[PDB]
């Protein structure tokens, strides 16, 4: 079909969906691709000693994930083939830039081979993480569903702590020497080992404590969750003439997410309506997957505890809870789908909503010790407020019908009509400019000046279209001017955000804005 009354032509509706099932699976395995990660050594003991060790870890790890960690010990070959190095205990753990230590691990003598090692390769595998300052807060959050702007814009602005790992190996090397009194095999005791002509016999043992230390670990590290985007996902929303549009009722798309927190173990995908509006519903749906072998070596068990929610914001800035689900998953080895469906209901002082995803879960580490995890995953939609489209479809549809018929004089009356229309949403754009230039609010005034042109620019689409006698030039100039109303929408509900505490969201709509503007300009002379 058409782009002048159905808007085929917005990409955001050229990937609508049916079903958002698969799309999502996609998204998920596309997402864990691109945080696959390989070993890199971390670091290694004194190139001396008993025990050469080395420690291996991921070169990449998001935010504050847990992590595998290898630990690989050589024993070097020695003169003398009995001189086996025992190793009693190893002790790995997580210290910080205060000698505090997390998440020690230690193997007992029991772990390892009674007759001690010659000659050998030993591979130790735990699970590591810095330090987390944010956990509880989250989990307290997901319990009680009690989330505060504070909270809230705590959660993306928290950075990953500086950490090292350090391992301490402990044990003593068998010291033989030849009893020089044994003349033959026979007289050789069962304990001592005659070989090359000699009777060899344990002498000493020699203790040892090796220890090792990585240097910035803590640089495999990144915090910008650029990386986490999913090709296609959208951001904010369509504009709200797809309120009345039975064709997107049920559709889904994929949306671009903002993450914090343990991404490399575990991912969310969102799939939303791609139509968010006050005094509307939305449906959200959530999958939740396990991170496929990020622990490989290791296959630490993951399990538990989410909270999905909106959050109303109240101009000004303060958010409150509404609609919200809550739960437990058990073990996530499969993933998981989990619905929210929104009213965005406006009361006076209503600014919009946001959407917001919070887990818990624990990775168990093989020595039984349990690991908390939580990640936090915010949906890039927007809330737009109603702001009386002028071009609907339907007068649109007549409009394209009167040139049919080549009625002039009425595409002529109507094109002042909406002409007027448009004046309107100007001067209360200008509105919007004044408070912004008074609240010295820098960004809200770029967006309230961007409204202005774009309606300008529109107005100026209808008064070309009116003289157009090619068919498609009219189609052309009423398309554009369809956008550039929707790019002007955009930036009204940017300044307004961005004027009462809501400048991320703010943010989103003013991209939007550029888009629509965009697409408008590719069908103008």
């Amino acid at each position: 079909m058409n782009a002048t009354i159905n808007d085929d032509d917005i990409d955001d509706v050229k990937k609508a969906l049916d079903h958002a099932t698969q799309a999502a699976h996609k998204a998920a395995a596309e997402l864990t691709a691109k945080l696959r990660s390989d070993f890199v050594e971390y670091g290694n003991g004194g190139t001396a000693g008993q025990v050469l060790i080395h420690i291996y870890g991921p070169g990449l790890i998001y935010g504050f994930s847990a992590f595998p960690v290898q630990i690989r010990l050589e024993i070097p070959n020695q003169p003398v083939p009995f001189n086996k190095v025992h190793i009693t205990e190893v002790t790995a753990y997580v210290i910080d830039e205060n000698n505090r230590t997390y998440w020690t691990r230690v193997w007992n003598s029991s772990t390892f081979r009674q007759g001690g090692y010659i000659a050998d390769t030993l591979d130790l595998v735990t699970v590591m993480k810095a330090p987390d300052p944010l956990v509880y807060q989250i989990r307290d959050a997901i319990v009680t569903g009690q989330i505060s702007r504070e909270l809230y814009d705590k959660i993306w602005n928290t950075s990953t702590t500086h950490f090292e790992i350090r391992v301490i190996v402990k044990g003593y090397q068998e010291a033989w020497k030849t009893d020089s009194s044994v003349s033959n095999q026979s007289s050789c005791p069962s304990d001592g080992h005659w070989y090359e002509d000699a009777c060899w016999v344990h002498d000493k043992d020699i203790d040892f404590t090796l220890k090792a230390e990585t240097t910035t670990a803590w640089g495999h590290v990144t915090g910008t969750n650029d990386v986490a985007t999913i090709d296609g996902g959208m951001l904010g929303s369509l504009p709200i003439k797809f309120l009345q549009s039975l064709d997107l009722s049920g559709k889904w798309v994929l949306y671009q997410n903002k993450y914090a927190g343990a991404l490399s173990d575990f991912i969310i995908i969102t799939a939303a309506s791609p139509v968010h509006v006050l005094n509307s519903t939305a449906m959200y749906k959530f999958l939740i997957t396990p991170n496929p072998g990020y622990f490989q070596p290791a296959n630490p068990k993951i399990s538990d505890e989410y909270r999905f929610v909106t959050l109303r914001v109240i101009e000004g800035g303060r958010m409150e809870l509404a609609d919200t689900t809550t739960g437990h998953i058990g073990d996530l080895t499969e993933p998981t789908f989990f619905g929210l469906t929104a009213h965005y209901t406006d009361a006076p002082g209503t600014l919009d909503y946001h959407a917001l995803g919070l887990v818990y879960a624990y990775v168990e580490r093989d020595d039984g010790v349990k690991i908390p995890i939580w990640l936090a995953a915010e949906p890039m939609i927007s809330v737009l407020s109603n702001t009386y489209t002028v071009m609907k479809d339907q007068d649109v549809k007549n409009l394209i019908d009167l040139y049919k018929k080549k009625d002039r004089e009425k595409i002529n009356a109507t094109t002042k009509a909406m002409i007027n229309s448009l004046q309107e949403k100007i001067d209360e754009a200008e509105q919007l400019l004044a408070k912004a230039k008074g609240m010295n609010n820098e960004n809200a005034i770029e967006y309230a000046q961007g409204a202005i042109d774009e309606y300008k620019a529109a107005i100026n689409d209808l008064q070309k279209a009116a003289q157009q006698d090619d068919y498609q030039m009219f189609l052309n100039y009423l398309n554009a001017a369809k956008k550039h109303e929707m790019a002007g929408d955009y930036y009204v509900n940017a300044a307004r955000k961005a004027l009462n505490g809501d400048l991320e969201q703010a943010k989103i709509d003013a991209e939007k804005a550029k888009e629509y503007s965009n697409l408008a300009k590719e069908y103008e002379p």
